[PDB]
DNA sequence: GCGTGGGAGGGT
DNA sequence: ACCCTCCCACGC
């Protein structure tokens, strides 16, 4: 099995190929947050290392992800590729109420307007 | 509308 | 430990 390192905790099947991401992972069955961003005057912590990195770019500045039509750089991936829908114009979120006929980019523009109509 | 955070869950 | 993708939230 490629995957050998097993999390033990109650309720939780986990399962990793190297003991250290076993051990980062069964941290959060008790709460922890140890990764603590050092930034001056910021309380915010996590229970992943891939977290506390993303969320240091907003101090940083660091834009890793670049749009290829307007080369506006974003700092993380999801949101380069919902913002990219602004240039093609696709609309795959559609509203079902009658006689609206609205349609939205973004799954939580939906969200919010159906909420609109109650 | 859409930038852009957090939380989560899948993979490697 | 890093990466990608999704929902959800808040702000203007
Ligand atoms: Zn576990
Ligand atoms: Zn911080
Ligand atoms: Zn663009
Ligand atoms: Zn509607």
């Amino acid at each position: 099995h490629m995957r050998p390192f097993m999390c033990a905790y109650p309720g939780c099947n986990k399962r990793y190929f190297k003991l250290s991401h076993l051990q980062m992972h069964s941290r959060k069955h008790t709460g922890e947050k140890p990764y603590q961003c050092d930034f001056k005057d910021c309380e915010r912590r996590f229970s992943r290392s891939d977290q506390l990195k993303r969320h240091q770019r907003r101090h940083t500045g660091v834009k890793p992800f670049q749009c290829k039509t307007c080369q506006r750089k974003f700092s993380r991936s999801d949101h380069l590729k919902t913002h990219t829908r602004t240039h093609t114009g696709e609309k795959p979120f559609s509203c079902r109420w009658p006689s609206c006929q609205k349609k939205f980019a973004r799954s939580d523009e939906l969200v919010r307007h159906h909420n609109m109509h109650q």
